[PDB]
């Protein structure tokens, strides 16, 4: 069968770290869900790109188990996703049954205030590096994108292709990841 | 005064190509308009990721004139540009008050449709290369982001970071696009 991603998208959230995982896992013929945390409502994301999600988080939290859980970053968006009990259940669930969570920029900073994958080895955003290692459960990587195990972190919207294709990679396969990439024209 | 850009987003536009330079350009202090062809409905991107445009062309159209006019890319999304009365007006008014045009992708091929900028050296992405060719209007260029003067083209959703750093460099000069550059973690 299919793959099946979860994204949660907040208010604030960075819209080329929404767009590009979603666009790019769709290419890979991964089942994405946009999933609006606070409802199906228009989401305002960081530089007020307005998108509209495929569900509330709350229906699609009853539609699971997903392969992955992906975490966009921004600022705002991030304090929101690490303010929110449905988040913390639904990556908690994630980690438990040993499935990937991937988090790019400030997206990290949600699994620390969620107390998840710690020990991991991550990468954040450099001006959400301070608020990662805030206690020093991580031990922090300036790789692009960095893959601890089932803990998949990466850095900015520059770095959100690559994000991407590792998620590909992780799910669908090495071959999958590079039919996907030739299109795109990156390097 | 700031420079404005009018974004025009049609159904079937690759949704990474429409969002990066919109966010780019607003990170330059750029006023963006991402103006819906069709109307002030939501729009279906090529990979299905839903936007909700800031005005209709329409009423946009109306507030010009723009500093830049900003063509995203996906075949389905250009189609609809190239056989747009309202487009071939708007293009035809820039090109004639010398203002910049920006295409990406498939988007340049909407250049061609409305007999825009002939002569121009362009590029496109890969797979468009012979619709934009098609009678040899234009010279062909395999550079990831072309400039030739007032007609600005790239090549595919990851040439779009290069696209929209090379728009914010022409409206608002090197300084500004190497301050917006840097905390994107590109390269
Ligand atoms: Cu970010
Ligand atoms: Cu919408
Ligand atoms: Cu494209």
């Amino acid at each position: 069968a299919s793959k099946r991603a979860l994204v949660i998208l907040a208010k604030g959230a960075e819209e080329m770290e929404t767009v590009i995982p979603v666009d790019v896992m769709r290419r890979a013929g991964i089942k994405v869900t946009v999933a609006g945390l606070a409802g199906k409502d228009p989401v305002q994301c960081s530089r007020d790109v307005v998108i509209c999600p495929d569900a509330s988080l709350e229906d699609a939290k009853k539609e699971g188990p997903y392969d992955v859980v992906v975490l966009p970053g921004g600022n705002l968006g991030a304090q929101n996703l690490s303010e929110s009990a449905a988040v913390k259940e639904i990556l908690k669930e994630q980690e438990n049954r040993k499935g990937l969570i991937a988090a790019i920029c400030a997206g990290p900073t949600a699994l620390l205030a969620h107390e998840i994958g710690f020990g991991s080895k991550v990468t954040t955003h450099p001006l959400a590096k301070d608020k990662m290692m805030n206690g020093g459960h991580y031990t922090y990587s300036e790789n692009r994108v960095e893959k601890d195990g089932l803990i998949l972190t990466s850095r900015g919207p520059g770095t959100s292709f690559e994000f991407a294709l590792a998620i590909v990679e992780a799910l669908n396969g090495k071959e999958v990841a590079a039919q996907v990439k030739a299109p795109l024209v990156l390097k």
